[PDB]
């Protein structure tokens, strides 16, 4: 009963690699799936993967005593600056363990709590932006998105201002961050990575790992010495212990995860605020369902925690946007064992998958014939999902450990927005997908008009 797995095309002895040297390959890879169904292997010089795109398989992939987290080589490149933390470690690495046992209690539901006074502090950066706008202004969505999430992660992660809404350029860390990203993904397409062409792009990668981790650990240092007693993710790491070791990390791991809370918070969320504005525009009904459950809820100038708890509709709205285009929309995976996945495809120890999130999340035997239309309330009765179809925080242990502050910070954010403003798709515009890391709408700018409500 061992069935034969599809593979799209392929370029002779560079097999199926030039498929992925594209702007936008996990859409290539989408269309792909919609080609060959709920499997497919994929093969280039010296490596296979194969793409899972069905809850009945990715349920399997899950199964955490059967397959583990793998670094894919985005991954392993952006490893070159956030180092061992979290994100970029193997789950057999001391560091792994150890830091996810001292950050876990400071990523908690419970834990926003104390974050939310300081995301408040964000939120009406940008609302008091957009109010100070003239007549004939317009708003660029993802860029003022990104000022607010990687500002909320500075101040609520280790109290730094990037005062990112005071700026045309970015403070020069976030520069620095940004371009190293940015190599780390071009990296995946260069044929001959020591063509003198690169030598700029090799001595322009150092001088942005230095700039960040002279200012990491500036930061670092500067709280040791003072003594301040704080809450933060930097305290949280200052001054925890890992239960089982016993151990704290040291003062590199520490200034690696600060890097990796910035990288992989911001533009994920960003990404998912700028989606949903997207599919609200392009829903009137639904913002304004949305917008009616802003003005009952937030009855007071700022908001509060329990406020933002009760933004129920909104929180459904957030789930539909990632449900669609999840920001984070691939993870990869390894077999531990010999094994034999759905009963028909066997698979050797160190067997490749990769999860091909939208694709699941389009999974028709799950979500029904509609599965293109934003539609909130699919996650009214959430007990009826079945198990691991709805992924956009990835797996397990090895799950999103920001999914809660990315979530809390989302909803108080796009709460305020529904409260305060009426929105215009004045050039309806046409989505753009552009593909880094993370998915955003490349481009989308709206016209914002003031409820006049107070602060
Ligand atoms: C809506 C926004 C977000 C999305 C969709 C998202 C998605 C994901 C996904 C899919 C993974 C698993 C990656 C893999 O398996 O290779 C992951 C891991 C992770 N994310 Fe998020 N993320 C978001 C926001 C955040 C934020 C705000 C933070 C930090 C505050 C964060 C920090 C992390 C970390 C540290 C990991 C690694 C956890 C571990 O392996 O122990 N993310 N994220
Ligand atoms: C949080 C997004 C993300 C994406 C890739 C690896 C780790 C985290």
């Amino acid at each position: 009963t061992i069935k034969e797995m599809p593979q799209p095309k392929t370029f002779g002895e560079l097999k199926n690699l030039p498929l992925l040297n594209t702007d936008k390959p996990v859409q290539a890879l989408m269309k792909i799936a919609d080609e060959l169904g709920e499997i497919f292997k994929f093969e280039a010089p010296g490596r296979v993967t194969r793409y899972l795109s069905s809850q009945r398989l990715i349920k399997e992939a899950c199964d955490e005593s059967r397959f583990d987290k793998n670094l894919s080589q985005a991954l392993k490149f952006v490893r070159d600056f956030a180092g061992d933390g979290l994100a970029t470690s193997w789950t057999h690495e001391k560091n792994w363990k150890k830091a996810h046992n001292i950050l876990l209690p400071s990523f908690s539901q419970q834990a926003m709590k104390g974050y939310h006074a300081m995301m408040v502090d964000i939120a009406v950066q940008l609302v008091q932006k957009w109010e100070r706008l003239n007549a004939d202004e317009h708003i660029e969505v993802p860029e003022d998105m990104t000022r607010l999430t990687l500002d909320t992660i500075g101040l609520c992660g280790f109290n730094y201002r990037f005062n990112s809404f005071y700026r045309d350029q970015p403070h020069p860390f976030i520069t620095s961050m940004v371009r190293a990203l940015d190599e780390a993904m071009n990296k995946l397409q260069r044929a001959n990575p020591d063509d003198p062409a690169y030598d700029e792009n090799k001595r322009q990668f150092q001088e942005d790992i230095k700039v960040m981790n002279d200012l990491v650990d500036k930061i670092i240092a500067d709280r040791k010495a003072s003594g301040e007693q704080s809450d933060d993710l930097l305290a949280h790491m200052l001054n925890g212990k890992d239960p089982e070791t016993g151990e704290p990390l040291d003062d590199e791991n520490i200034r690696y995860q600060i890097i990796t809370f910035l990288i992989a918070g911001h533009e994920t969320t960003s990404g998912l605020l700028s989606f949903a504005l997207y599919f609200l525009v392009k829903n009137p009904h639904v913002l304004q369902k949305a917008a009616e459950e802003a003005a009952r809820v937030l009855v007071d100038p700022v908001p509060s925690y329990k406020q933002v708890k009760q933004l129920k509709y909104v929180g459904m709205v957030l789930n539909e946007a990632l449900r669609l285009w999840p920001t984070a929309p691939a993870f990869s995976l390894y077999a531990k064992e010999d094994t034999v996945l759905g009963g028909e495809y066997p698979l050797e120890k160190g067997d490749e998958l990769m999860v091909l999130i939208p694709q699941l999340h389009r999974d028709k035997t799950i979500w029904g014939d509609d599965v293109e239309e934003f539609r909130p309330e699919r996650f009214e009765n959430p007990s009826a999902i079945p198990q691991h179809a709805f992924k956009p925080f990835g797996n397990g242990q090895r799950a999103c450990i920001g999914q809660q502050f990315a979530l809390h910070e989302a909803t108080l954010v796009l709460g305020m927005m529904l409260k305060h403003f009426d929105f215009e798709d004045h050039t309806n515009y046409e989505l753009d997908i552009k593909e880094t890391l993370t998915l955003k709408p490349e481009g989308f700018v709206v016209k914002a008009k003031s409820k006049k409500i107070p602060l």
